[PDB]
């Protein structure tokens, strides 16, 4: 039984973010637990203040008529239960409900480590005989306590696109609201455990520059590859299989080719002092020492410029 | 209480992907969240335009008699809210829910990194004093948001196959419709992460064909074995066991003998070097560094033809 | 309120598989979603076909007394939809669920890799002021679809024991009945992922025995032992505490002792060749390269025998 | 509605375990799926056997008042299907569910491998304007299939502790019975997948006792500390951080020892052979051979008496 | 329909915590199974002793009105049974349930193995068109068990911040109470499990300063780096990604350095013995015995000092 109206009813939405977390990040999905606040005017029960009862009425969701909301990029049917009703004597509602989904938003791991997301929150609501309209009450959309957690990331922004989206979907029109939740990775945790360790094995790696036994050079060179795969595995791990490339995704990649030509060296250093050419060697092993550093560090810049400076 | 008909009720069908997810290979499953719609006529309630109310009238589960529709290859049952009903003047039924299931169809692993798929969903209906056939409404069909993710996978098209199959089952008919969902799996995070570092350790591996050591040679075609096994290991590892062989199964599989001969030269080229006939061994060893790069880019091209070229 | 007879009543099972997974080694366990199919004669509803209604009158759970049919081996309570209640005018009712549980079945991991399977489902049912006993329909239990699937094994037969079980339980009588499912692993995958690639590790180890290095070949025989952990953890990892000896435990067990005296060998063969016993030494040496394939391939037949062949 | 009465009313309990479960290590947790049966005196409903009816009156959970039994050492709330209630004339009342719940008792690893449990389930009833006593009927608590598995454990004994425990609980006394389970857990798949693999590898490392070759020396001593790590971390890895220690935890740590004191061994076998004192290195090298070995026998006694021999 | 009242309606609340488990460092949540005790005056339901009935009246959750209380940073709606409601003659209601949720508090890794932790469990309470504030009855909030478990954690106490914290959050106000559940680690099982192992390693690592073969200084300095990252890896497996630095996170990259210059040493301990300046050599490697082993235990009783003596 919706409220006969004589143009599009505008039902009006706020969320208020009381718990953040879980952030899958191989499942591209976060936890939320909210307040949903919906209001709307439904004429057909104003209730004369005076004549009876008090300022406002309370009611249970089965007596009036309320707006089905759903969100739309969720899992399952999110998760509610509703906090209180509230009818305004000119026949406004007051709807608030305390809900728990699991959001389905995309990432953007072009930066990884490094890099910042904006989350969604979507909302569709559907037509009958009338049409709603979604929108939002930005008093009610304060949402975010100042507890709002989510390990591993640092939260910006809470807030709402108020225009919303209307689609027509199979001969009903929809609306649709975008909340937006604007986050940063808390990189750090990854100099100590990954970055660091990483380039370390590597500079070990290349210590055989500064040696001559191809028994203790292949033993070195080749016992930090194998470290290295290590942490390659470690990290595209904890991460999906992104169709582009990831920053360190990309270090990483580059990095085995260091692995790979430095092995080409130590090689070629050897068919080539047991040919008794070692003027060669000793010459080649010479240069390395400065070409591996320096054209490392020079992928770098170019590599990072890449990806974020540009 | 089934609407009184006086032939084989038509029930018209359409699903509309909302959300895809979760395409979990080694289960064999993927996770769904879409729009049912049913519609069938129970002229057994057709309601006088001008004579009441309004143009179309609006229902409760409860109320009506609603045919009851099954999804087939799903785990649990299918979990559903409903959306809307709408009785048409006429005795048209227009329902409307949004489930979410997890489905259970079988990939084709055969080309794997390279691979395409077909999911299924079924949906069956079964009949009781009256048949029901079940139907698409390609309008209700069009299936998909732009915006169905699914990630590591392209999204080729959504489809119904029209004509439903009848069986007999235990002595009532069963109508069927089979919902095709094409999807080509995101290859490419598989070179930098798998493809490419397992040709490089595998290079390395017969960098000992330049080399005279027995001990560095050891050392080098044995370490690189082991992290063969590694990446090995982390393959067959986000991976169903197939009866059948796959292609990265095999190129892997065909790897390890490339290891095995490459161990069995570098032990004979020293039987051989010990015997002071290194007149032989030398020439081995030569030969090698071309037949074993020849023959892996050769039974590779095999392989690969034997695979996606027929 | 049962139905009052002169005698013990039978309620007439059958099941319908139509989808199988999950089969979960480790848990014991597996996931079923099938057909429940109940009869019984309540002749206390039996209805006049000619005066009133028609052939069968339809009810909901609700109205008729069904018999409590509960599986056994079931972790929770089974998971059930009532599809139709049909009740025949003699007083047959025909009742219909498709359920979903996950059983609980042992398996005999004796022969593991090669090993057939038959896992069970119970039902029973308790007895109140009259006696129940279960049996089988053979046409409801034709169970089993065209397209049940269960990765990784390949299903030979859903049959059912016909003669219920009848135990007496807390001074009141149970039926159950016993339907079997028997199916064989499809060994295969396990060729080319874990005994062949266990095998040319093996034989790499004693590659050692056609060289003099102590070096390179503590470096061979000792880097294969580990590589040979990693298989002995990857297999013993999908696998459960069993109390008795797994076939693939064996082999991989017997693998463990070539290893020690392969490491014992080379071992001996060195202070024997530092004694300037050299005599000695490529005298053992030299037997090893057929004494260690040998006895292998004979403690395999024994092996190999021991389990299947008897 | 309460039975009223002149003095403690007892409820009559017991449990029939069906299955056994899940016995999670690292939780310290287990899964039971059982028959629970009550029986109490409600006078207020005896029922003239002649007078009317039958011998026995059955009823649905709403009519009468039954107790709140709820398990103690339980995760969430017990999960529970109503089987039977069946009043007696003289107004004695027949309760019998089949629950499933997660049980959460304690388990001591003092002896790990070799251990036996008894695990726990509760049971608790709170009083009103009576109270309420549980105690076990023995012909109930018979509680235990010839079916009961339990993977990986041998079940000794299904038992009840006879005399309730009746604390006063916030202002009303509550009732507490104690059901025991007690298991010993099947250590065997431990030895040749762990202990004898284990104790191997540690055989190896001091093969290098009858070695002069640093380089091979490090490389076997070292390599089999590797392979310990490893079992050392597959191990902690199936079992909880307890604040005490382990048996094999112990033999485990000493087992690092004797790497350790081996690693000094070799090195100092060698600042004493560069040293042109070979004099007393072979001397050294020379006892080690019989020190390891015995020491090491030797602490295993002591350490194994320390642990079950008290 | 709220008690209609003068001022300010107290509800009087105390939790009993039964079972404590699954202290998930990772997600940052535990899991608890308590009793909930609200007591409020509704003098709106006083009952006249003598004139009817008995002491005390019981009720069904319907019947009264009751406060909606929720807990604040719980992750889905806390999971109830009601145990008991008992109104008092002057209106003063007890209420009892009993609940199981699983909480989300923050843990401060800081000290990681060496920490203690406060817990935090919330309980709002929203009001309507009178005010609730809730409060502690002490005699209630004893809560905890002589059995509360909580495995790997030593429980220190279970209090209530007797003073709520009183928002306004959407015109209306709320009250909020914090219970608070103090804990230690039980660090030990680390001992022996992850420090004493990991400092052993390198110990042996640098057993390198005692020997001049690069070739198996090599391999000591690098194989011990790798058991190293086998360490890093599984313990920066079972922690979150703090944006701070844990204290075994410290001296995990600390011992980080020490294999770099240690490798470094090695290095130049050669390019120095090669040139024949040995002269030098030798006098490295001799203060490096001493310097090692001083710095690093310096830097931890630095570092250590740091971390808990500030």
């Amino acid at each position: 039984p919706p409220p006969i109206a004589d143009e599009p009813l505008t039902v009006n939405t706020g969320i208020y973010l009381i718990e953040c977390y879980s952030l899958d990040d191989k499942a591209e999905t976060f936890k939320v637990n909210a307040f949903l606040s919906l209001s709307w005017k439904d004429r057909r029960l104003a209730f004369d203040p005076v004549r009876s009862g008090v300022r406002v009425k309370t009611y249970e969701p089965e007596a009036i008529w309320i707006p089905e909301i759903r969100f739309v990029n969720v899992e399952n049917a999110r998760d509610a239960d509703v906090v209180d009703i509230s009818v305004s004597p000119d026949g406004t509602v007051q709807y608030l409900e305390r809900f728990s989904a699991r959001v389905l938003s995309p990432l953007d791991f072009r930066r990884y480590p490094f890099d910042s997301q904006t989350l969604h929150i979507y909302l569709i609501v559907r037509s009958v005989d009338t049409r709603n309209i979604v929108l939002a009450v930005d008093l009610e959309k304060v949402g975010k306590n100042d507890d709002v957690f989510l390990t591993g990331w640092d939260i910006e922004s809470f807030t709402a696109v108020v225009k919303p989206a209307n689609f027509a979907l199979e001969d009903r029109l929809e609306s649709k609201l975008d909340y937006q939740l604007r986050i940063s990775r808390q990189y750090f945790s990854y100099i100590p455990n990954i970055i660091l360790p990483m380039l370390f094995i590597l500079f070990i790696s290349w210590t055989a520059f500064w040696s001559t036994s191809y028994e203790a050079n292949v033993t070195l060179v080749v016992s930090t590859l194998i470290a290295h795969i290590a942490f390659n595995i470690l990290v595209e791990t904890n991460l999906p299989k992104t169709p582009y490339m990831t920053y360190t995704g990309a270090i990483i990649f580059m990095i085995y080719l260091f692995y790979f030509v430095a092995v080409i060296e130590v090689t070629v250093q050897h068919y080539l002092k047991v040919e008794s050419q070692p003027a060669r060697a000793a010459s080649i092993t010479r240069a390395s020492r400065i070409a591996f550093p320096v054209v490392f560090l020079l992928a770098n810049i170019i590599l990072a410029f890449l990806f974020f400076g540009f």
